[PDB]
């Protein structure tokens, strides 16, 4: 992988692995989400980071508030996918990281993603607006003019998601993370939550439809010793409303929506 | 990746990914095990398999793992390049064996090794069988004819008999269930998930102060997508050794047994 000529975006190629594909012999949405994080991490490293020097002194970190992914074609096992990523400053609200997925052979866009990140104190978990001093340290690594993976007005990536009402139509209960679900800092990887949301979709839907869009809001983290319940209700193509909550007290950890197309 | 000059082994390089590493910023044993399967799959494809032979598909026969044995000297760091070489050997009518050698691409030194025993089974009835002469004759041209072992040593750990853990277990992790990410393309639980489940019953303090050096895993029966598993561990021992058992939650039917050896950091 490498930064582009202007140094304002990053590209990387990936060959889809045998264990990364589902029953259709194409990459799962969780494989795609892992590749998005990997290219984001390689971009951060290439420009010297994704905490800045001032963020480390103030014990501040970037945390994902929202992830939105749209896939037109899932790459097949053995295929090469090219992913381009960049970041944009959203004033004092936070930052946004966008991605474009392309088939390396045809050059056509096979997917796109966007994510909203907010600043929080790593110890108290208190959210904050971005200070001028921190914002000034990362603006030189972003395109100054807007560059949006989802430009269209009133697009799915900015839609408000309601809270699922009991009783849920479908559910998968008692989900727990194992060590493979944790990142290097012993926190649950963001992609595990995507997997948990999908667990409450009936197997018949997965067997006859392809996931086209997923929007996920992240409200609170699941700890290594926490247990989660995944809830789904059909709202409709098939559309679903989702909710992940702690198994005991019912504390919301995530809410989301998925859109599926018939095969 | 590519077959070597003689066409009897296969090599492939991998750059360790951010989500593939643990607390020490080095590849987990599950990442290593996934890479071993990926290079095994690429080897099978390069020589024309899909790893069933033409006669195997006719008779509805498949290769299934009976035992996996991995020894790691150094886990590659995040961003490092690891080179893995793999080959297969015929073990007469008992079955086949796939071996691996892991090397640091920069230094060229061996950082790990693995060996696995595979047996033939009817895909539908699940009945094990010896390898017939006709099937064995179709894959011998893809194997070195003289023995080539990742674990040559006379009394090496890869061939040791593993006993059955007796109740009560010292440690346990109960109610483990596979999710869709744990399944392969055929909707069967991936073999690497069982390694993860075995490791779940090791206390976090051991993981935080030791490095896993060796794991030997016997595969007795598969866990189905709707099954629930209990992972049991008892210390048997500067090194710490453990005896492991995975069994179905409910009837207590054994799915795997194994041993791990850990060294102080
Ligand atoms: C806006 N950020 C995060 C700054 O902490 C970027 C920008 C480019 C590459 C990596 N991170
Ligand atoms: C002995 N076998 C299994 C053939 O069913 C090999 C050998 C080389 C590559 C792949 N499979």
């Amino acid at each position: 992988g490498s930064l582009t000529e202007d140094g304002l975006s990053y590209k990387e190629k990936f060959v889809v692995r045998s264990y990364e594909v589902g029953s259709n012999k194409t990459a799962t949405v969780e494989t795609i989400a892992n590749l998005l994080q990997e290219v984001g991490c390689n971009h951060a490293q290439s420009v010297g980071f994704a905490t800045t020097t001032t963020m480390r002194k103030l014990h501040l970190i970037w945390v994902t508030a929202r992830m939105h992914i749209e896939i037109y074609k899932y790459p097949a096992w053995g295929d090469v996918v090219e992913i381009e990523t960049w970041c944009q400053s959203e004033g004092r609200i936070g930052t946004r990281r966008d991605w474009i997925l392309k088939d390396s052979v045809t050059g056509e866009v096979t997917g796109r993603a966007t994510s909203k990140w907010v600043m929080m104190n790593q110890d108290t978990r208190r959210l904050q607006k971005v200070s001028d001093d921190v914002r000034d340290e990362y603006l030189v690594f972003c395109p100054q003019e807007p560059r949006l993976a989802f430009p269209e007005e009133n697009n799915r990536s900015l839609k408000k998601i309601p809270k699922l009402e009991d009783p849920a139509q479908y559910s998968m209960i008692g989900l727990k993370p194992r060590r493979a679900d944790l990142d290097m800092n012993q926190h649950v990887n963001n992609v595990t939550y995507i997997g948990w949301v999908l667990e409450s979709i009936p197997q018949e839907i997965v067997d006859t439809h392809e996931l086209q869009v997923i929007t996920l809001d992240y409200r609170r983290e699941c700890q290594q010793d926490d247990v989660v319940d995944s809830l789904t209700t059909t709202t409709s193509d098939s559309q679903f409303l989702h909710l992940l909550r702690l198994s005991g007290d019912g504390q919301e950890i995530n809410r989301g929506t998925t859109l599926w197309r018939k095969k």
